[PDB]
């Protein structure tokens, strides 16, 4: 039953082996989820389900720095469904996010900010009912 948009601080940033976990509902008739992990002002991965671009589903991930998107990436495959409950489970890696959704995997997002310490915060946005939200070394 938590407030949303909710940000979960990330003190000291992320770092290799954190996972992050995020449990909600779709809404009914729900358009879209937002999970932006904030360096600052900036964004350095927008993880963001459309659940009808043009009467289709996807995922767009971005960075926006100084106000300004990235080059969109795009997925296909959709595991959420309106007025449904949801598990999101973020990992970070080196070299990337690994993004797995009621336990299966789902994408990767390269890291394009580097200086993963300044990463503190994470903004859980959109057309859903938030039960919880976590975070831990693993
Ligand atoms: O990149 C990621 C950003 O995407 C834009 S939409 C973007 O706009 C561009 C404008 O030039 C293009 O239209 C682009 N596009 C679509 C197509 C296309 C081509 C063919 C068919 C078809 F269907 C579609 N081609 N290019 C769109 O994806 C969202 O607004 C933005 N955002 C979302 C939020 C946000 C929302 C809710 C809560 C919150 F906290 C933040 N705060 N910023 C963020 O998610
Ligand atoms: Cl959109």
């Amino acid at each position: 039953p938590l407030t949303v948009p909710y940000d979960l601080p990330l003190p000291g940033g992320v770092m290799p082996r954190m996972l992050i976990t995020i449990m909600g509902t779709v809404k009914p008739n729900a358009n879209r989820i937002v999970l932006d992990f904030r360096r600052g002002n900036d964004v350095a991965f927008h993880f963001n389900p459309r659940f009808n671009e043009n009467n289709r589903r996807v995922i767009v991930c971005n960075t926006k720095q100084d106000n300004n998107w990235g080059k969109e990436e795009r997925q296909s495959a959709f595991p959420f469904e309106s007025g449904k409950p949801f598990k999101i489970q973020v990992l970070v890696e080196a070299d990337h996010f690994k993004v797995a959704v009621n336990d299966a995997h789902l994408l990767q997002y390269n890291h394009r900010m580097k200086n993963l310490r300044e990463i503190s915060q994470l903004g859980i946005s959109g057309d859903i009912t938030l039960t919880s939200a976590n975070h831990a070394m693993i």
